[PDB]
């Protein structure tokens, strides 16, 4: 049978670009999703359409509460019952934005940045390792954590959580024969958020073609760890961040 | 007058330490602790025989919940509330036990590791820097073997992760106001006084700076520069006390 | 035609497999040696054997000395004249034994400092002189930051390899050269140690208690140069099994 | 008796803000100067003006070559000569300039300058200080910007990188000796004296910090408790001391 992923957030951006390569290279994929159930169904329906039952998606809210935990085993969980095995975990999934240090309360803010970025992130390691060829994990962190964006604590709080978790795992589930690694962007597909002039900055700071990393380009670093050429690379974080992390203020 | 600082889990060991240095360098101190009133009470009556009203005691428990932000905020409020002022704040309090991937619930793990080890500091911090109305600082408490961690204590690493990102973070951010803010980070300092001798060895035995842990008194003087006019300059720092156990190869 | 890389110390060994797997994945290669002529020369053969005119040797000492900058000069330039460009190189080529605080002081510190970064650096910069995908790899060391009583100058030695790698980075990213490094940990043991300190270092590894073949290391230097690590400069991956993570 | 520090490069700038501060904590100094033969007979002057016999000068190129080795046995024996100790290492000299890799001196001489004064001879003193051989520590000026270094700086990088090595090879392996080993790594502090205000405001602007420069005492101070017995479990640490610069993003 051909392998199963995972991939938390994986109807747009890099989650989907994540998901679409991974089916490329000939694993069957769970693609979970939070808000984006139209996007969700539809990249399944596409991935199925060029081989079928290979994709399935399914819900599930990332945000820390007394039952994350069963969320998380929810999201495993599935990946067994269409597929009969979970070779590889993606920690994709993300909350993002600022939480000054000077509408939604603190505690909102902390369940959310915390639980998607890392309390999340470490139950879906649990449950896949309890549920358990070439099986491995891959977060997805970020290059600037040590150069934070002003006014995002929470968020690069939850970075740093998944830093430790990404070494904290692979010390402990080498021994099961699994890897966990980690891809850093810098500057990826921008936020829809944002306007032009401010896209247009970040970009002239990137030192190798000034310009943003390609979801593609995320995602082919994700499928070099996950494959045989990484069998000996567990708790590495690589960043895919055109030198951007090198240039000083 | 005198400066103001609170100390988290300060009834005992490192942050007791921490407290008393502060003291003794001149500074009124706000002992917070959680399950240890008897040794609070004592350090703050002690504190206050060697100078009057200068110590104060406030309770409160760190793990993560709906209900830790307005605890964060009343434990600032308390030194405001006792002396005035707020101009130090130390990130001590911390919870550490295994959390294997393969009798408390994870849920409770998580709240407890990651709301003491990162959650409280950041809420702390926040009201820290929100309620200031000269040498304003923070100093958390680190951990120096954060990227060579013990088996099974990924909560307690990520925890202390979160810390050092935290560390950077409000330092950057709070550099405008004036406020610095740095970290310590012991190795090995005080064993549990009941984890056997023999045990307390295998870890000594592996420290090149004379074979032996940390006193709280070392941790506490590293603290104590941090917070110092001779550290006026120095934010987002994070100094290891740590007698260089991180160095050493597996 | 296709496209060419260098390897320094690509005789034996994790340059060996270097060049090999580079080969194999359809680079044109220059072998440089130092001592090693013959098992230079007997992978060239093996490599032209499987594709005519594809491989060549180059000899240079790579010491630091008044003549280093001309010998890096010149194994940049054979892969220019066998192929007509060069896109790869790779720093392999290196140095290793204890330099106690408590061979002259000054040989150890050109041997341990020459080798494994000052010829890099003069590499580096008659590589980007003489210039698609573009690309350096460097040979680091995972166990930098815990490093190897005894070890000093060699410890120093690979730490100015980390900073070569970022400042090149930044600094040739304008011309679309990359510049990338690839950290072991503990892979092929020297032949001179012995087979018990061999194994006791085998067994401190978290993934499967034993070394790093060439190979696996190849196998990331072989991605940093691919269209697949394309908007990768400045990263050192460590191929490491997890040993970088176990504590004292 | 008093306690004796060399301090390399000491006859400005940051090196003499040390070495004074040195001086003024009881210490003893030995002033290394390359060129600057009149500031070092001037400074040794005003501290031996404070306290006789307290201060000498000593005279090397730290440029490496197979010379280098004896230049720096000689200035560990000047302080020997001098006061009968040597209890502390200040490695603060440093060649800085550009060395672009796409393209005065030869690149065999930049090379020299560079490693050598920056790496090189802190290695070579260092094993002299330790062979010749309280409180006995090596402090390494270090720079807080290597991992976001200057365009067209690999050599000047490179050196400073192998220095953080040598600080961290060297504290493990002269633990067991009682020698401790520690960096200080200023962000910008002084500026160089033939930079215009402009590109000096250029630089002050980025410093979260109160957007100025670090004093050289300021530099000073850190090296003063490195040295000192509040820091006597610390080995191995490097205390950036740089206002949050290294934490700003491009
Ligand atoms: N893009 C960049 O430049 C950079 C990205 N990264 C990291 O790379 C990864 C991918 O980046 P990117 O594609 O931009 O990410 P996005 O910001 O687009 O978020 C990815 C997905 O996360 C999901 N998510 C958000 N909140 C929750 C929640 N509470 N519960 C469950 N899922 C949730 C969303 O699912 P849904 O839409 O279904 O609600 C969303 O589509 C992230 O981990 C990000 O931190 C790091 C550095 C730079
Ligand atoms: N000792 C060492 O070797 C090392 C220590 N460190 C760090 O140094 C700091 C001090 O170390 P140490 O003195 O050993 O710490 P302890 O383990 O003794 O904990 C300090 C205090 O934390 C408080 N605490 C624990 N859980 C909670 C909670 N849920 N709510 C509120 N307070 C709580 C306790 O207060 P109470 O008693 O009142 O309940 C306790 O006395 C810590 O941050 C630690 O992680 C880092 C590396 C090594
Ligand atoms: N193997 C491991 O466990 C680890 C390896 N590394 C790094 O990986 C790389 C490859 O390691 P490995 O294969 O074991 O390396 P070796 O120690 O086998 O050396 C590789 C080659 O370097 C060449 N070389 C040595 N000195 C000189 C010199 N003065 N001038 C020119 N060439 C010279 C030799 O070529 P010749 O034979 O032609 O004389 C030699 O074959 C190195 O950079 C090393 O530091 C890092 C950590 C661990
Ligand atoms: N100032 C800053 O902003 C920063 C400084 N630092 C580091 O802090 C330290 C102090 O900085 P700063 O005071 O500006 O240093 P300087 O640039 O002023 O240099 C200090 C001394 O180095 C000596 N020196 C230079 N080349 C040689 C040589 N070949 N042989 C012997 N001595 C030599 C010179 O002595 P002489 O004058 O006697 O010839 C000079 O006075 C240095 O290590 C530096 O790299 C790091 C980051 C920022
Ligand atoms: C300012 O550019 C960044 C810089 C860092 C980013 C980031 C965007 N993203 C990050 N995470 C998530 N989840 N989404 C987005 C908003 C696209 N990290
Ligand atoms: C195994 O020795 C360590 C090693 C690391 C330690 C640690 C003890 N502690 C840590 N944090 C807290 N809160 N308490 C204790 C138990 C004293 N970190
Ligand atoms: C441009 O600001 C810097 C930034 C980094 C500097 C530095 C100055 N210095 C450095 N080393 C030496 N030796 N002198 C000077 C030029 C003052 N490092």
């Amino acid at each position: 049978e051909a392998p199963a992923a995972v991939v938390t957030g994986a109807a747009k951006r890099i989650g989907r670009a994540i998901a679409v390569k991974l089916h490329q290279t000939g694993y069957r994929v769970v693609i979970h999703y939070h808000n984006s159930a139209e996007a969700a169904v539809s990249l399944a329906d596409e991935l199925n359409k060029e081989r079928s039952n290979t994709a399935v998606v399914c819900q599930a809210d990332l945000t820390n509460s007394n039952v994350l935990p069963a969320s998380c085993e929810e999201i495993i969980n599935s990946c067994f019952r269409a597929f009969g095995r979970c070779d590889v975990l993606v920690n994709n999934a993300s909350a993002f934005y600022p939480t000054p240090l000077v509408g939604k309360t603190v505690e909102t803010q902390v369940a959310e940045l915390i639980g998607t970025n890392a309390i999340a992130p470490f139950l879906l390691t649990m449950s896949f390792a309890q549920r358990q060829s070439n099986l491995s994990i891959v977060n997805l962190c970020d290059a600037m954590v040590d150069q934070p964006c002003m006014a995002f604590s929470l968020y690069n709080m939850g970075k740093h959580a998944l830093v430790g978790l990404t070494q904290s795992a692979a010390l402990e589930l080498a021994p099961y024969g699994i890897r966990v690694n980690g891809v850093a962007p810098g500057v990826s597909l921008l936020p829809v958020a944002m306007g032009e002039e401010e896209k247009d900055k970040w970009r002239r700071k990137v030192p190798l073609g000034r310009r943003e990393a390609s979801a593609e380009q995320i995602a082919d670093a994700v499928i070099f760890l996950v494959s045989g050429s990484a069998q000996y690379i567990t708790g590495s974080i690589i960043k895919v961040d055109g030198g951007l992390s090198l240039v000083h203020a």
